[PDB]
């Protein structure tokens, strides 16, 4: 009998203790309320969820079923099961106990909101909003599906309500704060919506607190330091992102650029291989490698990193799918650095350094930042596009340097079997410009083979791939041979109301021109045609083309006559892309490091006149260059020489100034100096 009544006290005992953050005890008291009665339904289920605070989630996962067998209809309990699933990458499972909660209790809102958040992670973002939606229906006080609801219409350009839904979220988020509670939104989402400064640095710190305990659980002893150095100092990055993934298309030549002398290199793999190439040369390039991906255990995957006697942990995913920022939070090496993946600060008392520039992070904005500021010599940008787009180079004008275009690794053939020329044009200061031409008045079975949608055509015996050696025009992409093409090229969650408005404004001052975006998602398409259309502009002039892979979405952008950047949140590797072609790109950059981006790369590039420093600036910078083709045609010139000539491609100028960097770092440690800010040069 009761003995349950016994059972009822601990249990209740460990709420109290769990209540006031006794983590340890709460689960001993359990374990001991399961002792006395076993089969007891709300005490399984209350140590599984302490189970899983501590990151036991095998544990959790054994004893959520155990709550479910002796009650059959515990709704609650399927459910958080279901996020256990979900942490252990088990998205088919969480799936059908989200799904088991709801046929239990169909008015169970947070069950709606946990399948909305699969959804939401498998990029099937209209049916989450149905979901969000629905939970909030049942519970429209759940600042949780509210958070998420925002994020998906932002994916989406669902901007109905947007004044209010931000000041909304603002709210949620001050109130959470304040009641010392996690808040709603995540600090990678933060830069999106109009918080202070301190506000998405407490976020970011809530979220390094959560490391921090998740990690105290394991209970060791802080790791003891080397503190003198005779020859070699020992890097390693740490990423998930090491194989197909923008980050290793920025990176991925670094590691074998680095003086073998000054440092040794060791790359820490967190995701498995994926069999691409830029894992290969990752693997190779980089004087160690090691696969953390097999060691689950972040207790374990901090030994190895001390044990490999590493001074510089080189975070590159912050706040991100993927990241395993308990081994930082573990802090097996004297110093670590955030560098590259995360564009924003991690609020970490773990955290030493983040690796930026003057422009991207300027002194007056330090107090955004958990870390000090540690200043690349120029910009902290970096793209392998010299080495991954060769062919790209330069281009061959067709017959205006944008309207059709050849581009090849190996010109001989072409050059050799029809009048490919140097031609020069001078254009009024007065510059001088040099373009490859390559003319034979044929139009036709050039057009022809893009009008039929074939595969190749044959200038004169030589061999010409269709784009969609290698040939790219208008045609393709449905873009007017006439127009001035402004373009975008990311995701569409950059934009806001204010950035499209902008972009209205200069399509009705600008004579012949269009919008060139993607569907990115494809159900973005639809949004952003009926806002174009309230603006008063036809949505016939703004264009979608479908996201292409990496090689023709780099090639494609050549096309463009102008590119316009996001102010809200900076394209920092579309915009890469756009530069390696020379596309001028025009910005407005605000106070987040994500705003700040796109200016720090045209610095670098020395083209300050593409960087406005209000909207009316931004609006007009981009009117006067669809207005003037002679200074558009200088503009371009310039881009395109200062990307060869400039350090912003320069992947050894930039090996160099990390090595500088860890330097420094590494000097101020071996005297008895604290961290604090440092530059390069
Ligand atoms: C705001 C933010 O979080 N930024 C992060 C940065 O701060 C980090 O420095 C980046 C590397 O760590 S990751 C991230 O940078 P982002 O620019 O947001 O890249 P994102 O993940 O949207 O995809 C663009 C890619 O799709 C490719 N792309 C694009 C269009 C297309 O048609 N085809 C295509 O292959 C493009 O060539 C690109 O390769």
């Amino acid at each position: 009998g009761p003995c349950s009544n016994h059972a009822d006290s601990l249990n209740n005992l460990a709420n109290i203790k769990r209540e006031q953050g006794y983590i340890e005890e709460a689960t001993r008291l359990y374990l001991k309320a399961l002792e006395v009665f076993p089969d007891f339904a709300a005490a399984h289920s209350n140590l599984a969820s302490v189970l899983q605070q501590q990151g036991k989630l095998k544990e959790a996962l054994m004893h959520y079923k155990e709550a479910i067998r002796i009650q059959p209809t515990f709704a609650d309990a399927y459910s958080n099961m279901g996020n256990t699933l979900k942490e252990l990458q088990d998205v088919s499972g969480a799936l059908q106990c989200y799904t088991r909660a709801i046929q239990i209790n169909p008015a169970f809102a947070d069950a709606h909101s946990n399948l909305a958040s699969i959804h939401k992670d498998s990029g099937n973002i209209p049916e989450a909003i149905q979901s969000y939606r629905t939970a909030l229906k049942l519970k429209p006080d759940f600042p949780d599906a509210y958070c998420n609801l925002a994020h998906c219409l932002q994916i989406v350009c669902d901007w109905t309500d947007y004044d209010i839904r931000m000041k909304k979220l603002v709210s949620i988020v001050t109130e959470q704060l304040e009641k010392n509670r996690l808040p709603s939104v995540h600090p990678h989402h933060s830069m999106l919506y109009p918080l202070t400064h301190d506000c998405r640095k407490a976020i970011a710190a809530r979220h390094a607190n959560l490391c921090l305990e998740k990690v105290h659980v394991l209970h060791k002893k802080p790791y003891n330091f080397l503190k003198k150095l005779p020859g070699r100092l020992r890097i390693g990055y740490l990423s998930s992102d090491f194989g197909n993934h923008p980050t290793s298309h920025l990176m991925q030549s670094v590691p074998g650029l680095h003086d073998r002398s000054k440092v040794e290199i060791f790359c820490y793999a967190l995701s498995p291989d994926d069999g691409t190439t830029f894992r290969h040369k990752i693997s190779r390039e980089s004087e160690n490698f090691v696969d953390l991906s097999q060691i689950p255990c972040n207790g374990k995957a901090a030994d190895k990193i001390f044990n490999d006697g590493i001074h510089i942990l080189v975070n590159m995913n912050g706040y991100t799918k993927g990241a395993r920022n308990e081994i930082f939070a573990l802090r097996p090496a004297p110093i670590q650095v955030m560098w590259l993946g995360y564009p924003g600060t991690s609020g970490a008392s773990f955290m030493d350094y983040i690796i930026t520039d003057s422009v991207t992070s300027p002194l007056e904005l330090a107090y955004q930042y958990s870390e000090k500021l540690s200043y690349m010599p120029h910009t902290y940008f970096i793209g392998d596009h010299k080495q991954m787009f060769p062919h790209l180079k330069e281009r061959i004008i067709v017959c205006v340097d944008n309207v059709t275009v050849i581009n090849a690794t190996d010109l001989s053939p072409l050059v050799e079997n029809t009048d490919v020329k140097e031609i020069k044009e001078v254009v009024n200061k007065p510059v001088e410009i040099t373009h490859k031409v390559a003319e034979l008045p044929n139009t036709t079975q050039i057009v022809s083979m893009i009008a039929t949608g074939q595969v190749q055509t044959s200038l004169n015996g030589v061999v010409v791939q269709n784009g969609l050696i290698v040939i790219t025009t208008r045609r393709q992409y449905m873009l007017p041979d006439d127009a001035v093409v402004y373009c975008n090229f990311n995701q569409l969650y950059m934009i806001d109301p204010q950035t499209l408005e902008s972009w209205v404004e200069i399509l009705k001052n600008v004579p012949k021109s269009v919008l060139w975006l993607l569907r990115f998602p494809a159900v973005g398409e639809q949004n952003i045609k009926k806002t174009v259309s309230d603006f008063g502009i036809s949505p016939d002039r703004v264009i979608f083309s479908n996201v292409a892979a990496k090689e023709e979405h780099v090639r494609r952008g050549q096309l463009a006559d102008i590119c316009l950047d996001t102010p809200l949140c900076n394209g920092h590797t579309t915009s890469m892309d756009v530069l390696w072609t020379g596309t001028p790109v025009v910005t407005l950059p605000g106070e987040t490091l994500a705003s700040r981006v796109a200016a720090s790369q045209l610095a670098t590039l020395g083209c300050p006149e593409l960087i406005a420093r209000t909207r009316e600036e931004y609006q007009n910078i981009a009117i006067r260059l669809g207005t003037k083709k002679e200074y558009l045609k200088a503009l371009r010139a310039k881009v395109w020489k200062a990307r060869v000539e400039s350090p912003l491609f320069d992947c050894s100028q930039y090996a160099k100034g990390l090595e500088k960097l860890f330097l420094r770092m590494w000097e101020k440690y071996e005297n008895g100096e604290l961290p604090d800010h440092i530059s390069a040069v």
